[PDB]
């Protein structure tokens, strides 16, 4: 046969550095099986949430013969699922999280840490079958641990629904440079550089772990290094000290470690296992892997005397006893108590009249041994009421920190309360005379550059990874945002002065105006070209207050690179086009959209700094395919002027016609991008360019509109 | 930053064997930049072909300063472009060819053999700009060599238009196992196995060569090995001895080898070159690479005294002179004449008053030295008229062997003649009473299995790689097809007997009936389910005669594997699911379509051999999601029964409920496919399953309808 039917037969073997444009073309018609008028948001509403919880509760104690629930209670497992489902989230880029059901596809379905979560997912199947298209997996998975906590005795803070499902792995996510699973923090391709600093975009200490290692740093028990490790990793998943302790205690307040066997004797991870395993993994055909002779972490024992119940066991065991390293039966550093009481011994998973042992992971010990955590552990020990209130919030934050604003939240249990990390925003003045505001905007002595940049910049923060950022809420005017360099705070100030009063004058939100300012500016550059159109408009945006604005959090959204405005804050070690590709992907743009947006924003002179790189025109401020036209023109030759800069030179005359950056010239060099640049440079495609630029513009501006 | 912005950051690093489903999801909305009501077939019609040739002719002698035409004539280069554009085609799978404009994207844009074709493509740009959306690149490229031949003095047989463009590389194509360019025919990953046999699906002797090596087999001049090499490679691109000679002589009757420099001193291939090279490649910044001090093959000299003119020079030089190995200035085995005449010396590319040398490649020598080719070379020497008629056809076959049937051909120069390799088919009886034929079909004592298999099998031959195969022409009834095992010739015979007379009785083509037979059978299994529908229908199919049917050619289409009917002729070394993925891709099916088609065809008992593997039903012959339902059901466990077989067993009882093949179980193991199988197993999706199966069924049946 002659197809390329295995995954490694790619064009990525000869040119490994080459741009990964495939990440822009994800989740398209052909991969998606749903109809095209399908819409989950409206379909989920129709779901009998009441009945659903009837059945999740049901299941938690319906032990299946093919994978026996510890003590007749899957509660433990189901929480871990949801923990690990959410564990992947990182604040740098917002990627990862419970938000997509990413865990039922590779790579995550086969991470060491996600061991046996394959079973959990399958245990849920029959429910997802019963409820069908009204209950995505992403949601079902996010609920499972939450109902589990209820059934085990915790009042949880609430729940939303409305996480749409995907149908393949998120190609856009970079999980770390490692080549094998769980390596030491020094190998040829280690993610640690310098002062043992975890390179600045990742949240786990090694590949295929969720947050940290349980045997301690690099397999080497040390409660106080571990402590440090925990503090950074959780911080990068947006959790603070209080939250972190609360979560760890809260998790380990139920359930068990499983390591009562020989790890190596387990089958291959689910992506490695063969068709007979029903797409599960880590199956053990040699000996029994169910119930009691079962291995998962390699660690063995339960943190509490009653692991199917919510109680204070975790700090009671941790603070009362003294603890000491020992080795699981599978052979793993764990901590056990030095001569405890039989009463405190969790019993056996099959036969309740056999007492087994207790454990602590190195990360559990970090809670006692670290001076800062210790202070919090004490607080929850003698104030359980607080512990449970804190934890229930943190679990709910954990499981929703990536759904973005409350516009998208759905179903009966949604905290009516506004959390600061829901980046809240008022509703906007729905209706009023738009055309009037356009009128007054046009009046001001305000250039198309000024208009369009500001509008662009309010909008450019958005990212689908976790649905933060956007035009909406006009957080651009507020701190910390109005002082960011890339955001040009002088230009900004000036524009807002105008637009704030025009918005005051009109009772249309600064946001709506900031946007409409862009819109106008486009239409002006377009008309001046000769095609006159009205850009569409979505009024209704609120104006979020600085109280409801966690400024420390918003730093991860600072633009320190924006190709669309030829902005680069430093010289980074990633190429400035790789950088753009990242940005573009997070906006949710396609490759062609990315292509037009450059072409247009160049010739409208939106270039940050009043720089004129990639402004291939005499007709600056006028929406034309001029960029694409001179880019593709071989009357010119391109010369490096060092460092993200080139000179465009006439071949005959040798004079320099313009300058440009890698961001600009990537569209004339890359074969797929030059396909698009050639398209728009065609004589017959000036209307296409302009219709097209505008659709894309519009798309970006309505990026965060969940209404 | 945290995106996966370079190509090698994939899931294909941990599980290299894993199924490449990405090949099914190619050429989708997000990669495609055109509008959605765009349609090229109708848009090309509007093109001023007359003016186009005015300009191609124009260009052939408009030498550009940035890449100087040999003698003021690009003719040579432009032919080579089109040759190499078409060179990629292979008959095994139909993949490769001029048909898509695949050459302007990686990998082909950077093959060693395609060296400097990057310049050719760019030289054409301004024309493609001028004509815009009415002239795809795929067509423009296919024309360039054809107008070149005209302008140089050859009456070409004709031209079609209507090759749609792509916007990224055809991921489906496997070019060979090699890891470096042009290696020896023995390295760890060599494509040669056994008696130096080129493994049965590929048409070049090594990676990134078009057909064969010019320095001889493995760099080792031997006209008579080379000869053999040529004979097989060309045969695998569908050319016979007569055609092959004709083409080689015909090509080398104009143009030159360029090797007047230091090869190593050339820049990186276009995918390797940096943004400053304007997405060209092999640029030489150190010294001059234009005009005369120019390197391409490494060989140097011209095959004929007049290389810008069509003449008899090629055989005149080859047959009159005796020849001897020597070395280009770049250092390459070529053959030169032993003391020729100055008159016969092609002059210099810049200064016509300097005489240079002649060459022959080892493949040119193969024409003289091989006894069989020699006989043909003699024939063309003393009968130029014949040579040119033969060659013009072969060039036109070369450039159109992949466009499929003449339904798709467009524009003023199309040979009114029918060539046998256009797999011709009569027009069908457009209108007549369909419902009547349905009526009579239903009458016959003919099962849903019988109906649907036959209908499936007539249709299953189709492949988009080169648009051969399909329901149309009913070539299934004819030889060689009605004797293929997988095609079940008894069952077949029986059905046709019936359907032939029903078609005789009705004046609807056997093809239309064969299809409509399937259609009915579906509707019967569907109604019996309880959903009653009318499947759509495209009448109009002709019935091709066995005269207009090159039976040797049709062997490459024999189904020796069809998962959709659990058919496997042997035990191949590729996995039976990899095999399906290939088939599915060539049909043009998506992953979800692939998924339903299995689910349905199983339960309709279409399984080849009357086998019951993957027939998870009591209600055999009834269109239900039964397959998906029991597949996903964990009351069962799957046990290998050796060799593409498994037993589905009740966990409690240990009895065997059904059997199944890897093709069946791949949908319950693969994470992306089990996503789709779970979808269709949902309680709420029986109508979806059935609407969906039917759309897919329909798609397959109208696969070859270009009307
Ligand atoms: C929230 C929640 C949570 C959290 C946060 C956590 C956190 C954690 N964790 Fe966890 N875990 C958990 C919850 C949890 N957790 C659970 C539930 C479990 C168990 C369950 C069962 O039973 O399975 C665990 C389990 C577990 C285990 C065991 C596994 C088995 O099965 O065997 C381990 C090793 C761990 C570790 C860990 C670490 C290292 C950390 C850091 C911090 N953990
Ligand atoms: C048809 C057509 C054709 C064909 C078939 C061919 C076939 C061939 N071929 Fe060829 N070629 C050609 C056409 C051709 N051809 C041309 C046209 C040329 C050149 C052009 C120029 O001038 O560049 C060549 C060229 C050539 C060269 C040179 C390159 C440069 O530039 O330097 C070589 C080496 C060759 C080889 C060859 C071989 C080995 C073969 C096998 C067979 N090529
Ligand atoms: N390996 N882990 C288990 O088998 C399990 C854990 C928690 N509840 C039920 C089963
Ligand atoms: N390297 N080949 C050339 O430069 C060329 C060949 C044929 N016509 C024009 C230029
Ligand atoms: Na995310
Ligand atoms: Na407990
Ligand atoms: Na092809
Ligand atoms: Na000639």
């Amino acid at each position: 046969h002659g197809g390329a039917t295995t995954v490694n037969i790619s064009t990525a073997e000869w040119w490994p550095k080459a741009l990964n444009l495939d990440i822009l073309s994800q989740h398209d018609r052909k991969t998606n099986p749903m109809g095209p008028d399908f819409n989950y948001q409206e379909e989920v509403k129709k779901l009998d949430v009441a009945a659903l919880k009837q059945d999740l509760q049901a299941l938690m104690t319906d032990s299946q013969d093919w994978f026996p629930a510890d003590w007749g209670h899957y509660g433990g497992l189901m929480i871990r699922l949801t923990w690990h489902a959410a564990g992947t989230y990182r604040i740098a880029d917002g990627r990862g999280g419970a938000g997509t059901g990413n865990q039922r596809f590779a790579p995550l379905n086969s991470w060491p840490d996600n061991t046996n979560l394959d079973k959990a997912r399958r245990l849920l199947w029959p429910i997802k079958q019963k409820y069908g298209n009204k209950l995505s997996w992403a949601d079902l998975i996010a609920y499972a641990g939450t109902i589990a906590y209820e059934s085990m005795g915790l009042k949880t803070f609430g729940f939303a629904f409305g996480r749409e499902d995907i149908w393949h792995p998120e190609k856009d996510i970079y999980w770390g440079p490692e080549k094998e699973w769980v390596p030491p923090s020094t190998n040829p391709n280690s993610r640690y550089t310098g002062d043992r600093e975890l390179e600045n975009p990742l949240a786990a200490v090694t590949m295929g772990l969720i947050y940290v290692n349980p045997e301690g740093v690099d397999g080497n028990p040390d409660p106080l290094k571990t402590a440090h490790d925990v503090r950074v990793t959780f911080a990068r998943m947006a959790m603070n000290d209080e939250e972190t302790v609360a979560l760890t205690a809260g998790g380990h307040t139920v359930g068990k470690c499983h390591g009562n066997g020989n790890a190596a004797l387990l089958g291959p991870e689910p992506e490695g296992a063969d068709v007979e395993d029903q797409g599960l993994g880590w199956i053990n055909k040699t000996q029994s892997g169910i119930g009691r002779n079962a291995v998962t972490s390699g660690l063995e024992g339960a943190w509490t005397p009653h692991p199917t119940q919510w109680d204070n066991g975790y700090f009671r065991m941790l603070l009362n006893y003294d603890w000491e390293l020992k080795k699981s039966p599978a052979g793993a550093w764990q901590w056990e108590p030095i001569n405890p009481r039989e009463e405190d011994l969790p019993v056996d998973v099959e036969d309740p009249s056999i007492r087994r042992n207790l454990v602590m992971t190195d990360a559990d010990m970090a809670m006692k041994m670290d001076p800062e955590y210790r202070k919090i552990s004490e607080r929850f020990y003698q104030d359980p009421a607080y512990f449970a209130d804190v934890f229930a919030r943190a679990w709910f934050k954990l499981t929703h920190r990536d759904m973005g604003p409350k516009a998208r939240y759905i179903g009966p249990d949604v905290p009516q309360e506004d959390l600061i990390w829901q980046d809240p925003i008022p509703a906007g003045n729905r209706n009023y005379d738009v055309q009037a505001v356009k009128d007054r905007i046009a009046a001001s002595g305000l250039s198309i550059s000024e208009l369009v940049s500001t509008a662009w910049d309010s909008a450019r923060t958005y990212r689908n990874s976790d649905k933060r950022g956007g035009a909406n809420g006009a957080r651009i005017r507020l701190a910390p945002q109005k002082d960011w360099e890339g955001n040009e705070p002088d230009r900004l100030a000036k524009v807002l002065a105008v637009l704030e009063g025009i918005a005051a004058a009109t009772g249309a939100s600064v946001a709506d105006v900031i946007v409409l300012a862009g819109n106008v500016g486009v239409e002006q550059a377009a008309r001046a070209a000769g095609v006159e159109i009205v850009l569409p408009f979505a009024p209704g945006r609120g104006d979020a207050t600085a109280e409801q604005t966690d400024t420390e959090s918003f730093a991860v959204l600072e633009p320190i690179h924006d190709g669309y405005r030829n902005w680069l804050k430093q010289d980074y070690a990633a190429t400035p086009e790789e950088l753009l590709l990242d940005r573009t992907q997070l906006l949710g743009l396609t490759a062609p959209e990315m292509t037009v947006l450059i072409g247009g924003l160049r010739v409208l002179g939106t270039n940050h700094g009043g720089t004129k790189h990639g402004v291939f025109t005499d007709r600056e401020g006028v929406l034309t395919n001029d960029f694409f036209v001179n880019l593709t023109d071989m009357n010119y030759l391109w010369k490096p002027a060092g460092k993200n800069l080139y000179e465009i030179c006439d071949r005959k005359t040798n004079q320099v016609k313009w300058t440009a950056t890698r961001v600009d010239l990537v569209f004339g060099s890359n074969s797929i991008l030059r396909a698009y640049s050639e398209l728009y440079a065609q004589d017959d495609n000036k209307e296409k360019f302009v219709r097209d630029f505008v659709a894309a513009w519009t798309k970006v501006m309505n990026a965060d509109r969940f209404d």
